[PDB]
């Protein structure tokens, strides 16, 4: 086992969660009040945050935390999922994608 090997595992796992977050958010847009879908997105972001933390990837962890906070507000009905919000969430998903792809670049 080497660090580069485990970086490969990290990127593979993170890509699964980023794909989930794409699937979930496409359905959320069809019913932005669906709390289960909000929860799905929250859970994926929270998992990504925790993975980044165990690797010491500070910027990725803090980005995942900022994004998880949006979904956490939404799951407690503090804020509504709007088009604009969705743009913000998708932008963060896309930035994490770019970060993850950079590891293996």
């Amino acid at each position: 086992g080497s660090h580069m090997e485990y970086l490969g595992v990290f990127v593979d796992e993170t890509k699964e969660y980023l794909q989930n977050l794409n699937d979930t958010l496409l359905e959320l847009e069809k019913n932005p009040e669906d709390m289960e879908l909000i929860n799905e997105a929250f859970r994926a972001l929270h998992t990504l945050k925790g993975m980044a933390g165990t690797m010491g990837f500070s910027s990725m962890a803090k980005l995942c935390h900022t994004l998880e906070n949006i979904l956490d507000k939404a799951r407690n009905s503090e804020i509504k999922i709007t088009s604009d919000l969705l743009d913000k969430i998708f932008a963060g998903v896309d930035m994490i994608t770019r970060m993850v792809d950079k590891i293996v670049s």
